[PDB]
């Protein structure tokens, strides 16, 4: 990112190293970047992204004898470098995600098959959640949103750094209506303490998923606080988070909840679809089901939503009656000050203070305007 | 209670009243005692006392036939101030108390009915004890002794005004592994709060047994720090009652857990009353488990019992080879004081500071040295 065309002579690079790091500084400097892996390599005949490639061709229906297995095992970047295909044909068949009919030895998807392709989901993370699933439809609990969150709560990689002296403190607090959603999914308070008392992390053997448990559980709490509409700054005083973690986590919740919903639907289980069905855009923007409907307006988001809310524009059909200067000033009352805000400058008249995407700069009169356009148009399309 | 016999010449009794209650005062002291009530009076043509004097007679097997039932019903009160019985022989047919052999018309008693007359219980109360029961051995809490408690704690009349305000203090307050057993039982944290925002007592309701799970479970609690040694004066600090209505409980939980464990006993519940039969002894006493032997001395109670076992004798044997004027000591520094004690006053050697029953004064010295004599006297009966 040295140098840029049509403007620098030259571009400069400088990395300030110390006399011990001297030798590792030069070694960059030389360095050239390593070939590129296949990543469905071979201890191991079975391999994540093997499955999932045979579990796509054969669900889909362009590959269904064990002929057209090994043709697509040629079509590989790992054969273009010049078994295991047959390890993960039968691995679909252990675990009930494919059908085998002796037309000597034909392959056919289940309805977990097309579930799964449909959910766009690995086949590694199917086995786990099929069965967090039916564990929750024996044992559910309804009043509060907690326990359908944790369905929707995804844990494959690490959003933060937990601190778990913070966490004990937030569990004693917890009302007893969590707990007991806590208690329902394995949350033990044992391990909590062994957490806070002693810094081991442990995780080494294959059964400690108890470490994600806590981890997930973790989490719902500060998704739960999210589509709550808590304000920002006290989930990061809360739980110890910045927030860069949390718009990454709730884009990332967003999306595997609408993967889960797709994967309720298509196994017929409508009671849990029906559910889950009202999270994806709850936790997408971080509001209650109230806002749901101002939101589908592009400029409003969940403090521009409330706002309004609070004001008397409950609906888009409201809004679209809405007299534009009183938008405007709603708006202009959500702006977070450092002082207890909520002169007389004439020169911020045409002040562009508003961003969008792909944008030009607005006026806080010009996107109420835009917002009441919006709304009609919207309106007209509802009918 | 007014005339000393042999003492004073005369009795005098004073009514202090107003104006206002001066006839209701006349009225008592030309008032008469109202005649004796037979108290198995019949739109209730079944009655407790009527139904558990026929149970005993039967179970007992002195009553076996339809005549010697009304044979029985000459020799009552009631028929002496000169249909109802012929009810209550069926109410213990259907409710398994009592078998029916058509020898026309022979009763005898089940299993349940045996237990009910060994366990000294009422036939009313044994319904609900029998399916409490019952429904504790499909769920059982072993982790703490709160719920072995529950089903040993006594809620046939009130032992106290309860403050629910306090209540719901301790209830939030409440580890998680005793609102285990609260939820297990039917304590619901809804109705504790109707009971503090509002002084509504209803109860009118039979169904509103919901009241006395509450204060059952109420109950449980001072009775597990009472076995857990914690002081008389925190547990009236933290609950609001006094020693007095604490005494009068536990003497009554000595007494049920006694019944219970027979009940379970002649049931065949051997697992339930295994766990029982550990807590007559411990209510009574109010002690843990390591002072139960201790306390087989006579003189010997929870208190003196504890500093015992802190000194070093744990058991009747270490009892029976401790220096005197040790045991002594130890029992010296058992003393309540209100300053932080625990000159040299030697008039004090003969002061009789230690109260029996059926007692003559002992000494500080004379009761040590009859507990440590009372342990060799065990000591050699325990071989
Ligand atoms: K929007
Ligand atoms: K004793």
């Amino acid at each position: 990112r040295a140098g840029r065309k049509g403007v620098d002579t030259v571009g400069e690079s400088i990395l300030i190293c110390k006399n011990s790091e001297k030798s590792k500084g030069i070694a960059l400097l030389q360095g050239s970047l390593k070939p590129v892996r296949s990543c469905l390599q071979r201890g191991e005949e079975v391999t994540g992204s093997m499955i999932r490639a045979i579990l796509e061709i054969i669900v889909g229906g362009v590959a269904s004898t064990s002929q057209d297995m090994h043709t697509y095992a040629a079509c590989t970047f790992l054969a273009a470098s010049m078994g295991a295909i047959e390890a993960c044909v039968m691995w679909l068949l252990e675990n009930e995600f494919i059908q085998s009919t002796e037309e000597g030895k034909v392959y056919h998807p289940t309805h977990l098959g097309s579930a799964t392709l449909s959910s766009s989901l690995s086949p590694a993370d199917t086995l786990d959640i099929f069965a967090d699933l039916q564990r929750a439809m024996k044992g559910f609990v309804l009043e509060n949103d907690l326990h359908i969150l944790y369905l929707v709560t995804p844990m494959f990689e690490d959003w933060t750094t937990i601190d778990w002296y913070r966490f004990f403190c937030l569990w004693e607090k917890l009302p007893t209506s969590m707990k007991r959603v806590a208690e329902l999914v394995g949350v033990e308070e044992g391990f909590l303490a062994r957490c806070v008392k002693g810094k081991v992390v442990a995780r080494t053997e294959r059964q400690h998923r108890q470490m994600a448990i806590h981890k997930r559980f973790f989490t719902s709490l500060v998704l739960l606080d999210l589509i709550s509409e808590v304000p920002l700054r006290e989930i990061n005083q809360k739980y110890g988070c910045n927030r860069g973690q949390i718009q990454s986590l709730q884009q990332s919740a967003a999306v595997y909840a609408g993967m889960i919903t797709v994967f309720s639907n298509r196994l017929g289980w409508h009671n849990m679809e029906l559910l889950l069905s009202q999270f994806q855009k709850r936790l997408t923007f971080g509001i209650q089901r109230e806002l749901c409907d101002l939101v589908r307006v592009s400029l409003l988001n969940a403090q521009r939503a409330r706002v309004l809310y609070a004001s008397g524009f409950h609906t888009v059909a409201d809004l679209a009656r809405a007299n534009i200067v009183e938008v405007e000033v709603i708006l202009k009352n959500a702006v977070p000050f450092k002082s207890a805000r909520k002169e007389a400058v004439e020169e911020r008249r045409n002040m562009r203070t508003i961003w969008v995407t792909g944008r030009k700069g607005l006026t806080e009169r010009e996107a109420a305007a835009l917002i009441v356009e919006e709304a009609r148009m919207i309106l007209q399309q509802d009918l």
